[PDB]
């Protein structure tokens, strides 16, 4: 089989065509300037040879029949017709909520992505843009549309549950959803071949480390617990997010400050994290050298965020009764060998121990923890496209 | 010099008049119904004797004055005269970041307790009533306060910040603080007994569950880190608490029906716990015995409270490094066997057996643990009293 995977953009359009026999990337582009002038569609195919052309695009539906043009040029192409994609992909975040599982989209699709728009304080709502584009240009065509919220799905309500009043889940749909999903489940997968075991009879412990970072407890390859919740927001501290404060937090500065419903909102996803503790970036490659300089704010935002995952290591550790592997991925958790020392360091106690050197790799899916660590340590990439082109398989297969 | 320990509450009195010289309780008391209906005052002597009056407490200052005749009765009391009462150690749980040590009572302390209310909303308010109940029956006594914060102030800063706009810390002070201080402390230093090892030579994990729920990560007999934050709100669902849910939901919530900053915040901190959740109530017993006879609104009460608890005893394991024992105490945790089998259960991956049947013995201070698990579970019985009466002599013994 072949897949797409589609990634609509306010006026961009990124794509990737893989092949799922070998699972390789046979081309790679993106269009630009969508709607916009100067448009340009790049192509980049496996074996070296990268493509250019200045077309203008009106519509991602214009440029999805460039994306095809690309696929199909025999000199850099890498597909004769384009019966040859057998399924597209497309991730969603948020308006992904109570989706159980990935859908084949089809007309009653559309409406319960529709739903879950002004549920949940969800900024950005899903592109949809370049999802609709596809029923045109291919409509013969299966198209799959992971939820990055689905794999967390089968947690108990023990544990999605909030201990307010029952009402609310019924009334608002009040619960923890959690995200990164696909992040999640396919280092989780890797884990478990990286333990010489099926997923079925492995514990372990998924870390996304980004902007916006995740962790997720994952039981007999099931996510059964994640750190963030309702919003992205609950969780770790992360690039500008405040994470699991105290909830009368909220309403004490809403008041003190006279802020509005809108204003608070804003100040605990964009104004908090590392960005306002160290008052210097939400970036961690420069707040690390800020930090290492002397800086004051930096280093204490540093000590913040490493201090929350490795609770986290801890509670899931519980949750998951002795935990098998503890995984690293995302921007953070695959080049910063910085923060997984602050992280993993101080965790003999329950297993936990890295080869300082193992550590220092980059960029490698490599098990950086001692011989003689009970628990042990991966850091494994994240490839995203490859993920959703997985889902997208996996339906249109059974 | 003979102490007397006072507990207010929204409409109860918990005192106990001990006697410091040799450190023995005379009488234990408890005020209930105060300002509804059916008021009642209890009295219970060292020697088993218990008194009952079933008289109208319209104010805290009644019941205080009853207190007073209950514990001078002929026969069923301790003392002659309301002048053997030496001294009254009041609690406190939120003093602000301006008092965060036991300290005797003045126009400032007052000041200071009456301004963290906000802070504090379920208790601060009541504790302030029996202090002034106390000022008024018996202005003559020396009064000292202690506060439910002092025994975290040892917190490291990447522990008490939160991850919000720095200026917010030096502008309104915000961090954590945590509560229930004299009680984890107490039942830590039982813990380094019952382990046999210096207190500094320690790592504990002290639960607090009671009508307010919470952890700390003792290290060394300091306190590391704690569950609640800013106010009481924070950590493990609770009666009524809502415990860490995701910020996010306030504004939300706000929004879908327009509530105000108070309203949210009474939702929160009353409608909330396991109370929101059965829509049953907050008595940790009663839900008990609802779900076994069927009620899934409690059952899932109980569920979702002994889940919390037992995340955080993984979280802190993290944060001690290998805990040496988890210590339970409070209402529920020195009572509800039932409970703390819903906690322990499915721990060993990290050290954690309990022996079935030793869990089942009521208030001692007994180890539930198997003999080979390799972390200790003490089930320890609080004594936050004795430990404000310490505080209390020390204070105005020392000028
Ligand atoms: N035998 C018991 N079984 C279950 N829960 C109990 C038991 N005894 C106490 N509790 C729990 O403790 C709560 C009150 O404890 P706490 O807050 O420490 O106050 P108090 O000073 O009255 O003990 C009760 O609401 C809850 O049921
Ligand atoms: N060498 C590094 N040192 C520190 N932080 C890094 C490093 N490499 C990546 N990061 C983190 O990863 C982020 C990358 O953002 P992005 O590519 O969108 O991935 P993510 O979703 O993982 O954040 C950077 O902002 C920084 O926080």
């Amino acid at each position: 089989m072949k897949v797409l995977v589609i990634n609509a953009g306010s006026s961009s359009l990124k794509y990737q065509l893989i092949d799922m026999t070998n699972e390789s990337a046979l081309a790679v582009g993106l269009c630009e300037r969508i709607g916009i002038d100067n448009s340009i569609i790049t192509q980049k195919k496996f074996d070296g040879k990268k493509l250019e052309k200045l077309t203008d695009l009106p519509t991602h539906k214009d440029a999805l029949e460039e994306v095809v043009k690309a696929l199909t040029d025999d000199e850099f192409g890498v597909i004769k017709d384009m019966g040859e994609i057998n399924a597209v992909g497309h991730r969603v975040v948020h308006g992904g909520e109570k989706f159980t599982t990935s859908a084949l989209y089809d007309e009653g699709v559309e409406k319960a992505i529709k739903d879950c728009f002004e549920l949940a304080p969800l900024h950005n709502p899903p592109n949809m843009m370049g999802i609709s584009a596809c029923a045109e240009i291919m409509p013969g065509t299966p198209m799959v549309i992971v939820f990055d919220t689905a794999f967390h799905q089968t947690m108990p309500p023990y544990a999605y549950m909030y201990a307010l009043p029952y009402d609310l889940y019924e009334k608002h749909g009040v619960r923890k959803y959690g995200f990164h999903g696909t992040s999640h489940k396919y280092v989780a997968e890797r884990a478990a071949l990286m333990l010489g075991k099926p997923a079925e009879e492995t514990k372990i412990i998924t870390c996304h480390l980004g902007n916006g970072s995740s962790i997720t407890a994952v039981e007999g390859g099931k996510s059964v617990e994640t750190s963030m919740g309702f919003t992205p927001l609950e969780g770790l501290a992360m690039g500008t997010r405040c994470g699991s404060i105290d909830p009368a937090i909220v309403p004490f500065l809403m008041e003190k400050e006279g802020l509005t419903t809108r204003e608070i909102d804003t100040l605990m996803n964009k104004k908090s994290g590392v960005l306002g503790v160290s008052g210097l970036s939400n970036d961690f490659r420069d707040l690390d050298e800020a930090a290492s300089k002397g800086n004051r704010k930096a280093e204490l935002a540093l000590e913040i965020f490493a201090y929350k995952v490795k609770k986290f290591i801890g509670e899931y550790s519980a949750v998951l009764n002795g935990a098998d592997a503890v995984v690293f991925t995302a921007g953070i958790g695959e080049n910063s060998a910085s923060i997984r020392k602050r992280i993993l360091t101080g965790l003999d106690g329950i297993g936990i121990k890295i080869d300082d050197e193992k550590n220092k790799i980059r960029g490698q899916e490599i098990d950086i923890s001692t011989p003689d660590a009970k628990v042990r340590v991966f850091v494994i990439p994240t490839n995203e496209e490859l993920a959703i082109a997985r889902e997208t398989k996996e339906i249109v297969e059974t």
